[PDB]
Formats: C-alpha cells, sequence, structure tokens
C-alpha cells in the first residue's frame, strides 16, 4: 500500500532537519516492490529531489554532506539519462570538484555517486542504452575538467591542487577498469600541446597497475599519438612519461609491433642520442602533429619508479623480438631507413650510437635467430610467434614452484 | 656426345671414382636440371651392371654405395624406381648391413637425398613426394616388422638392423616429424609396434626441434593418449607420458580438447600400485589392450602442468573424481583409493604457489574464456627478455 508515498516521505523528512537509518529501510522496503528501477518513480523521485535543491542547495559543508549521503542511497532508485547527468553535474559534481569538501568521507560519498553510474555490468539496466550514455557523459564531463583546469592560469594555487588531486584519484579509479574508454576520452584533447603532460601522469598511473585490459588503448589510436609524442616532442618530462607509458603497453600488444617496428627503431634513436646540453635530438617533421617544447613562451612531478623504465628496456624488447633489423638498423640507420621506406629525421652521432648501443648489446646473450631467419624473413614468417607459447607455458609453471 | 662420357665411366670403376666424379662434374654442365632421356638411359646400364656385378658382398656394397651416392642426383625415379633400389640396394642392407660406419654413412646419405628436398617440383609432376613418402613407408614397415617378428636361427644381426632404422627414423622425424607421425598412425593400432614406434618417437620430441604442433593433426597425439588410458605396461605408459609431457608446452589449443583425458590420465598414473600396477581401465572399446606377458620424468610433472593453466578444475576434479565426471559427463574407468589421491596430491599442491585464478573465474569461466590465454602473449615476451639477459 503506496510505497512511493512512504519514500518520498522519508525522502522529505530527512532533507528537512545525519541519520538515513528510515530512508535506507524504505529503499530496502521499496525495492523489494520494484526490483527494476520504474521509469515514472524515478521521474517523481527526481522532481522531489529537485524541488527541495531549490529550498536548501549545496551552498554549505553541512549540506553537501546531508545531499552526497541522500544522494548516494536514493540512485539505485533512479533512471538517467544524457540531460539528467548533466544536471547533477551542475547541481552536484561540478561545484563539488571545483570547490572540495577537506573531509575524506565527504569525498567518499561523491565517489560513489560517479562509480555508481560510471561502472555497471548490463547494459540494458535503465532501458536501451540510457545506462551506456550516463557513463560516457559523465566520463566526458570529468576529463573536460581535468584536462581544463590543468591548463588554465588561476584563485588560489592550493585550491586548484584540491581539485586536481580529487579528479586524478577519480580518474585512474575510472582507468584501471576501463582502460580502453579513458584513452578514447583523452584522444581528443592529447593533440594540443599543454595536455600531454597531464593526460600522460594519468594514463601512466593506469597502466603501472597492469590491471586488465591493456590490449584495447591501442584500437583508440591513444598509442599512435604516444608514439608521435615520443618522436616529436621535446621536453623531457613529457618524453619520459612518454617512454614509461610504451614500456609497460609493448609486452601486451605483439601484433601492433609489427607496425611500429621502424617507429619504435627511431624512438630507441632518438632516446639514446639524449645530449646533456641539447637534449632531445630536434626532428625535422611535425607534420599535422604540434611540437610540445618546454618553456614555450620564447601538473608535472614525475614518480620516482620511471626512472628505471629508460631505453636500455627498450633496447632490450627489440633485441629479444627483431634482433636481426634491429642490429641491422643501429650500424646504418639511415641506410636501413631508405631500403624500408622511412626516414631518419634526427641528426645524430654515429660513432656514439655504435658505442652506446655496444655498450647494451654486451650485457645480452647471443640471439638464435641468427641461425634461423635472415633480416627479411624476421619480418615475414608468422611461425616464428609459435614458439612464444611454448616459452609461455614453461614459464607459468616455474613462476608457480616454491622451492 | 655428352651421355657417354659418363657411362664409361661408370663401367669402368665397377671393376678410386676421380675420373667418375670429374664426368658428372662436366655432365651437370650441359644438363642444369634432370633429363628424362639420360636417366633412364644410366638406370637401365646399372641394372646391367647389376646382373654380372651385384650387392652380394661387402667389397661391392662399399663400391656400389659409393656410385649411386654420386650419380643419384642426375636420376629421376617414381614410386616404381625406387621399388627397384629397395629391393637390391636397401633391403639387402638394412637386412645384413656392413659393420661399418663410412659404409652406413653412404647409404643414409642416399636415402636423405630422397628423403629430404627443397623443391617439390623438381623433378616435375609430383614425383619427389611420391618417392620420399614410398621410401619413408618402407623404412618404417621393416622397422615395425622387424621389431616384432620372433627371430630364427640371429639375435646380433637383428640388434644391427634396427638400429640403422632408428638412426634413419629418428633423423627423419627430426625434420619431418608430421610425415614420420602419419606413417606410424596404422601401426600404432597394433598392440606390440607401440612400444617400438614410442621410443623412436619420443626421440623425436627430445631434440626439441620444429615443427612438434604438427603432429597431433596427424592424430598421433590421440593415439598416445588412448595409450596412456588403457595400456597396461609400465615400459609402454612410461613412453606415453613422456611424449606427451614434451608434446604438451608446443599444444595450448588441443589442450582445451584433451583436458578431461589428461585429467583421468594423471589420475591412473598416480594411482600406479607397487602389486597390482596401474589401474587395469575399463572401456578400451576398440582399442585392444597392449599387456605385458601376452601368452624419470613423471606425474609430478604433469600435475605442475594442469595446476597451472586449469587449477580450479582440475582441483575440483581431485577430491571428488566420479562427481566431477558426471557434471562433464565422461567417466572414471578405474578403482581408486581416494584417502591415497587425496593425500599425494597434497603433497604435490603444496610445493606449489597459490593461484590467481580463484580471484577471476569460476569453475565454468576457467573453461570458457577466451580472454584468458592472451595473459599468454604478454608474460613470453617478459621471460624471452629475461632468457636473454646475461647477469
Amino acid at each position: 500500500m503506496m510505497p512511493l508515498q512512504s519514500l518520498v516521505k522519508a525522502l522529505w523528512n530527512v532533507l528537512h532537519e545525519p541519520d538515513l537509518t528510515e530512508l535506507i529501510a524504505e529503499v530496502e522496503s521499496y525495492q523489494q516492490r520494484y526490483p527494476k528501477q520504474n521509469p515514472t518513480n524515478s521521474q517523481k523521485i527526481r522532481h522531489i529531489l529537485d524541488e527541495i535543491y531549490e529550498k536548501t542547495p549545496f551552498n554549505n559543508t553541512r549540506r553537501r554532506i546531508l545531499w552526497l549521503a541522500v544522494l548516494k542511497t536514493v540512485i539505485p532508485l533512479l533512471i538517467l539519462d544524457r540531460q539528467a547527468v548533466g544536471e547533477w553535474w551542475d547541481q552536484i559534481f561540478f561545484p563539488f570538484l571545483n570547490s572540495p569538501t577537506q573531509l575524506k568521507p565527504v569525498f567518499s560519498d561523491l565517489k560513489s555517486i560517479l562509480f555508481y553510474i560510471l561502472i555497471f555490468h548490463d547494459e540494458d539496466e535503465w532501458g536501451g542504452d540510457l545506462r551506456r550514455e550516463c557513463a560516457e557523459e559523465t566520463i566526458t564531463r570529468l576529463v573536460d575538467l581535468y584536462v581544463s583546469k590543468a591548463i588554465e592560469n588561476l584563485e588560489s594555487q592550493e585550491q586548484r591542487n584540491q581539485t586536481i588531486e580529487c579528479l586524478v584519484n577519480v580518474l585512474v579509479h575510472y582507468g584501471i577498469q576501463r582502460p580502453k574508454e579513458l584513452s578514447s576520452c583523452f584522444c581528443h584533447h592529447f593533440l594540443n600541446p599543454p595536455t600531454r603532460i597531464p593526460i600522460l601522469s594519468v594514463m601512466v598511473e593506469v597502466i603501472r597497475r597492469q590491471g586488465p585490459r591493456l590490449y584495447e588503448i591501442p584500437q583508440t589510436g591513444f598509442y599512435d599519438l604516444v608514439l608521435k609524442c615520443a618522436e616529436f616532442d621535446t621536453s623531457p618530462i613529457l618524453l619520459s612519461y612518454a617512454l614509461s607509458f610504451i614500456l609497460m603497453i609493448l609486452s601486451h600488444i605483439c601484433n601492433s609491433l609489427d607496425d611500429s617496428l621502424y617507429r619504435l627503431f627511431c624512438i630507441y634513436l632518438r632516446f639514446s642520442m639524449i645530449d646533456p646540453t641539447s637534449g632531445f635530438p630536434s626532428s625535422t617533421a611535425s607534420g599535422n602533429w604540434e611540437v610540445f617544447h618546454d618553456f614555450m613562451s620564447t601538473g608535472s612531478s614525475q614518480p620516482d619508479y620511471l626512472e628505471s623504465l629508460d631505453y636500455s628496456q627498450l633496447f632490450s624488447i627489440l633485441y629479444a623480438l627483431y634482433p636481426i633489423n634491429f642490429l641491422e638498423f643501429l650500424r646504418d640507420p639511415k641506410l636501413y631507413a631508405s631500403k624500408h621506406n622511412f626516414q631518419i629525421r634526427y641528426s645524430f652521432n654515429q660513432e656514439l650510437l655504435s658505442t652506446k648501443s655496444d655498450g647494451l648489446l654486451g650485457r645480452h646473450l647471443a640471439h638464435s635467430n641468427f641461425l634461423k631467419y635472415t633480416a627479411e624473413t624476421e619480418l615475414t614468417d608468422k611461425s616464428r610467434w609459435t614458439r612464444l607459447d611454448s616459452i609461455a607455458v614453461v614459464a607459468l609453471c616455474n613462476s608457480l614452484n616454491a622451492v
């Protein structure tokens, strides 16, 4: 007998006065009746919520606490659409993120709400494509806000920080579960120079965690843009993140490798030739790309574990997988290039290249490809990549041995 | 006159080849590829020479093989011609072979000239393949027949024949494991062919050359598995297990479809008893069980392989095998002592780290989830990079 009416009753009560015991009980009670989300009750509850917003809004901490506490608990009753999540953005999320309450449990509550929308199993759950569309809208707004906040000039440095801190947290949590989706939002903005550092720092943090689905990222064209970054930009800090990112995502590909091989050769070249005085070899290129130099009138803070992710590991993976061509390429890059239809866009000192490269080469066992393939058949001949799945199994079993 | 120069030389030698060897050089110049009429001639000559001077004693063989070795790249042969050579040369040698290594060396030189080739079309039509396949078949047939047949009055003569055959078969296998596996298939169905065949087959696998992932297409793998679950003989079962352990790494795909069979074989091999030996099974079907008296790479390795890769099911299957068997539909052939399975498996389990699969999959998603097997690419790349670090 009237469970919508009891809910609205309880709802009304708790917003005019933080004890939610009555309300939680009604939600539980109510769900036993509408165990799937009801489109007219959603509509109704939202009008109640909007009504009360006019009366007592989000303008002080005690109210924000109350609001987040309540929204977090009703939102499983509602169906939302792209217009709706816009309303919550403007009424709740933007005002919090733009000037966040410095109490962790309040932010925790924000994150419950955000993440209820962002993360879900059934796409059919609110009818049609509503579920997916609200996630797409929310994340696009978070990303857009993050990117812009990371770049605008300034109203107290401390407060701007408080906002990025929240956004980075949220975006890393979202990234480790939805790496494709996040990379995809990031593509858009990444073509804009000053965004590259704030974006990459989030994307390397996502990928650090070595969570699942990392192999989806290249479909989105984000891996391509990181290579571009690595091929053309100039800022040590950015190229530093650039390399880190590609080093972590590489073992997850083997497939997008046979199309970026030459590009990785060139990247290896450039990073190995870094100069104390002239930094990274400048390119003669861009094309459409638009370079990011450091001091560019004429974010940041690289994490401590990224130093150990240098060009020496790039060598190891290239040598392990494409030794013949790799060493053929080193030793004469410009010659290798002309015969494989690409260009070297860096002035470099060949002796130095050959000394440094020797140095690393000497830490490696001799590669048995030289007994089996030619430089040309190393490239063709996909039979090679079977060996690989035998070596997997054996390493798997050894990983599982105790002693 | 080009060809006659050659033929004089062949007449000459058969009664120190330098002249012959040199005439073959000039011949090859005028006829870069093999010539069908010239070939026919030369073999027709050889056959006459055979009449009056054959393969019947040990100075003649050193000689014959030496010659046939050097001339044979000129020739073109067919299923019926290798029959001629089988009949005059190969069979009589292998049958009572000359105890001199360089003599047997020349033999192999010739055999492998036929068996291995870098060009299907070389002799026109589909001739090269025909020959290879004919020779390999006859080599197989004699190994099989010579291995089983009971011997009358001659046992050191026997060992010498198989010593050669084995040596030829293994060399062949390591280059052409698909092909050798095929030939062995029909013989394998016959109970006593199984040991001699496997002992050759493990020795091919052992060498971990290419391309062993072709073998299961031939059904040899399936036959060895049938062997593993039904046969009684320690020795043969011991080879069976050795074969599968060394073949398994190279599969990762036939695994999804032999899993329940592998579980059953792990059960059987671990339940081996000092007195009743392997669990005597009960089904066979049409298999025809090899027994013994008709008248160091063991089960812990298999445990490791199944625990990595299919931990949840493997362990759900131990603890209650018969139960696992219904619900997945196969059955358990053996009686066994459950508390002893539970004890033996606990010993091995305890040598292993705990498995991340229990945090990510159900028994059913562990079986039906293609995403899982993509982790593999990643780990392999890393192991590889580490194999190539030098300290």
